């Protein structure tokens, strides 16, 4: 396509929201090759990420860690305006998995404090795919620092299982898992700092050990529970899309399944399975499919079950129905 | 299926054997479904897991670590009847990925020394699937201390290779794979304790700095060596389940291959061919099916060699028969 | 075959090059099969890793690390002639992950100082394999310090893809990947010693962490940019092999993709496709096939941004040709 092409072509201004929520966006692609707008804006902020009140000087894309999924279709443009505001005080840049070229877009988008950027790229392979910060010299620190997030790039004809059955979601969540590595004081406590510059140091030595403090949705333990866990019912589809920047994790649905699951995260790649428990390398989004059949609490984790449980790597699935006692029942009770 | 056609389907009654063995069972389901019928008592025991004498306070499902493999074909139910002694001391109940619903029955068999309970559920997909206790609070503990097993639900007409040619195994094996964390005084020995809420406190702590301290198959290191090593003939055809219901491993048959392994460990997805070592995500379980093609001792091990020789992690094969030069020979033997 | 069969076949003497780069082959089999013959010496020596100084005391095939890729065709014999130099001190051997029976060649292999062996298999598999010494007793150690490389069997056809498509690649490189451990004093230097025996206690305790030191590629930290970076240009059809004898890795192209990834390394396993991020685990070698849409340098890296950026796993890829603004551009280069 030649610049006179792409300047022709139709252009739509898309709002993020925030994760796990996904902005409004049609599963089949609505027309030709349009070119899709985004704009994110970085904000360097002071996070808690636990119950006792643990603090971590975050990078994040839209304010939010994980950044916002941005959702486009195969062969689209994606537009972004990156803004660096002059309250920040690093330099950053955007680079995009999904994206061919200067590092994904990292060459080309490197910006200071007061500065912006628009960076226009097209999306050629359809999937899930990881972007975040990668300024040469301190890539890791940024990263593990929440300045990531994930695009999907849509099948122009919408998601099909491996042999062209369509499928067909009706919710879709975004679950960006995030390793901190916090730095503590001789007591074992967490400790804090007044300006990020500061815990570079320290937390490069944690970094070091390959043994992150904190494993978590959404920014923080338990981010995704109470009342902010996620919702589904009996019978609905939902597609949950998972992130992992910098760590390997193992997703599992306590008490469900993984119906299909495109594991690598790329769509023109078949799903697996019938999946107890799917695995996305660091680095790298994946997606699991599935169709709820029982109501109740579920867990969503990755299951190496300490980092879920004593790290802080579960979530909370809300779901309403009537139970199938075909599927499972209790024939005796907990009894003597 | 109607209420009616439920309660008429036949009702077997199955008696469990020891890891890495495997109960009889039939390949291609022998009749209708049926509503397959197990009984585990729970062990709350000291067990010795090297060759220094150290201990851990094991939770077991069966009396053994893992627990034992139960075999079922899809679409059967299996229903098990859980029984926690009053001579235990600890709450108990179980998690089967296999299950749908009430986090895989475990909201449904929570049961303190003293009572039992009777779970039964549809196996509705087909695979290995990794099956463990998980309270409430406590998951990742019980977990570690050897309280997991894994289950096998048969295609209805057995297995078959991508490509639909029928995979008839001459036997089966279930490989364990656990990962302790025992604690360890000032000066590098391991503690012991006189009960296992003792050493709660201490364990937690090795479990957060997500290393190790053994890494053993059937419960400890040389389970499955020497006198105790798996065999096999030239020609037969081996299946080789293997779980880890925590954390992550990488199966190696040294010498050997996995021609076809799922290492999803669910029968729907293809297997990979041809493997030299397959990985098996923290919360699943996989299997590998191989024809032996060489006599001799072979090793079955997690390739991070330092988790294999070091940790505990590898086993034993001893086949008879034939050698075959073609596939392998010694042109030049070692010499000055 | 019989004895006399195989006596009767051509043979080929393959001279082997240094990795990164793959001595003289064809993708489809030149003729029927035949026994190619290959010679390595054992080299023991210092090698520095890092720009510290750190040094290692490795045990190096063909004198490097990894060893040289030996490639041959599905059925072809390969002929390993192994020399262990009177100059070294250790035991040595070699097991063939691609090979069947004796664990793989190690237990027909074992040559002492002065001595040399001939071993002789039938690359029956196709696909990239691990090799590695495996002293039994010492096996993790030689493994971790640097002697391990991998082999391709390339199918007698060639290359293609899930749907039969001829894959043909203008060049092929084969990057090693290795994971060190290198123990420290008391003010977090590391040691230095005269001898490889000397460092074995210490090594142990180092390795019982499993968390390494170094995590690099061709044996040193930067070994594989500047004057050593791997060179392309666009268009061009890339094969990457990558290998990791010991420990799980997961490569990514920084600005490119895996557009054909056989993520086991195994060609009879369809490759997973558009890949950003793909796994290898420990104790095995994959491949990713991709062809450049830009010029530009390109990072080559373990995706765990820690062991790319601080302990060692990054490489650079040079890519000639001219920009595609299509695929991507700047529509607002970085400003106020
Ligand atoms: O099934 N996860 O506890
Ligand atoms: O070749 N098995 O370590
Ligand atoms: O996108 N590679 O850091
Ligand atoms: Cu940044
Ligand atoms: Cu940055
Ligand atoms: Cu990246
Ligand atoms: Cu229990
Ligand atoms: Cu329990
Ligand atoms: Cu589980
Ligand atoms: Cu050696
Ligand atoms: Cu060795
Ligand atoms: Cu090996």
């Amino acid at each position: 396509a030649t610049a006179a092409e792409i300047a022709a072509l139709p252009r739509q201004k898309v709002e993020l929201v925030d994760p796990p929520f996904v902005h409004a966006h049609s599963q089949v692609a609505e027309g030709g090759p349009k070119v899709v707008e985004f704009t994110m804006v970085i904000e360097e902020k002071k996070i808690v990420i636990d119950d006792a009140g643990t603090e971590v000087h975050a990078m994040a894309f839209n304010g939010t860690v994980p950044g916002p999924l941005m959702v486009v279709h195969q062969d689209d443009y994606l537009e972004l305006t990156l803004i660096n505001p002059e309250t920040n005080t690093l330099m950053h840049n955007i680079n995009f998995h999904a994206a061919t070229g200067a590092l994904g877009g990292g060459g080309l988008t490197e910006i200071n404090p007061g500065e912006k950027t628009i960076l226009r790229f097209k999306a050629t392979k359809p999937g899930v795919f990881v972007y975040h910060c990668a300024p040469p010299g301190m890539v890791p620190w940024h990263v593990v620092s929440g300045m990531n997030g994930a695009i999907m790039v849509l099948p122009r004809e919408g998601l099909h299982d491996g042999k062209g059955k369509a499928l067909t979601y009706d919710k879709i969540y975004y679950v960006g898992e995030q390793d901190f590595y916090v730095p503590r004081d001789e007591n074992g406590k967490y400790k804090k700092y007044e300006a990020p510059g500061d815990a570079y140091e320290d937390t490069v030595k944690v970094m070091r050990t390959l043994t992150p403090t904190h494993v978590v949705f959404n920014g923080a333990v338990g981010a995704l529970t109470g009342d902010k866990a996620m919702t589904a019912a009996v019978g609905e589809k939902v597609l949950i899309v998972h992130s992992q920047a910098n760590r390997d994790t193992r997703p599992h649905l306590i008490g469900g399944h993984g119906d299909y699951v495109w594991a690598t995260g790329k769509f023109n790649t078949p799903p697996d399975v019938d999946q107890e428990t799917w695995f996305i390398p660091g680095g790298a989004a994946g997606a699991a499919f599935y169709t709820f059949q029982q109501p109740g609490i579920y867990a969503y984790v990755n299951h190496n079950l300490i980092e879920a449980f004593e790290l802080g790597a579960a979530a909370h699935f809300k779901v309403t129905g009537e139970w199938n006692d075909d599927l499972m029942t209790s024939v005796l009770a907990p009894s003597g």
